């Protein structure tokens, strides 16, 4: 059941040339499934299609979406990290 | 000086479908650089072509190069949150 | 003036048995004096009582204070990366 | 077996006042036990465990160790987020 429903959001992410809202804790509740989860068969699909719409939401972000309302927090950050430079200040 | 390298490693980056291996401490290098700097100008242009050739390597390590021996261990990481399921246990 | 400022958090912070109230975004205020600072001589004292405070506060909430209301997001993440198991899923 | 192996090594850190070396990798193999066990009971302990080593161990590195040779590369870096300035650097 959650295997179909990534593919539904992959498959809807693949459409739009904008980003897509997606729930609030979306992938925080991907990751409380994956404790349930007792099927080596369905964790792999779930796995594949979790990073497949990521890398996807990913490169909208990087290139295509300049609005950034649609990403969740946890893809803002990998945004951030990969755009900004941070320095680290160290007594030395 | 800075700004004139970083595009260099951009117009070589941009021509070759593989990633290219960057120096050891490539981006603690910039870093370092940031520290220094104090003209604006040359800031915001390092800020540019940092984001750009990371945004650009990001996207070839995403879906054209499967091969990951040329990422920086701080880039490898940006791929590994993207892609992979991570599940923190707590003791509720 | 910020230098005294973060002495008074730090001396109120050791007088009381509990985690004490922080301004949202108190480390982030402190992050842009930061890229204002052009004098070395505050910018050490300013990252040495940082350092402090938040070296007490870490403490306090590791075996002093149970409740966590008063911890920032910031704090909160690095008791969480400290104190739970986090697995990360790969598709091997 | 876990579960015991974790005690040995935390009422081992309990007796002394410098870090203790740990094998290369400590946490990662508790991580790839936590993937195969099965049953609630030693989970919970090994959780309670985990948490009390590494409590004590960013304790002892933050106040008793200034040495930090024998902290592992993951626990050096919860102790530079405690105590180092990060500043991020926007485009704006």
């Amino acid at each position: 059941t959650m295997y179909e429903s990534l593919k539904n959001y992959f498959f809807e992410e693949i459409k739009n040339d904008k980003l897509l809202k997606l729930p609030d804790d979306f992938y925080d509740d991907i990751r409380e499934y994956i404790k349930n989860i007792k099927d080596d068969i369905e964790l792999e699909r779930v796995k594949y299609y979790f990073k497949e719409l990521r890398k996807l939401r990913i490169y909208k972000a990087l290139y295509l979406d300049n609005e950034r309302e649609n990403l969740l927090p946890e893809e803002l950050n990998i945004i951030h990290a990969i755009e900004n430079i941070v320095v680290e200040l160290k007594i030395e």
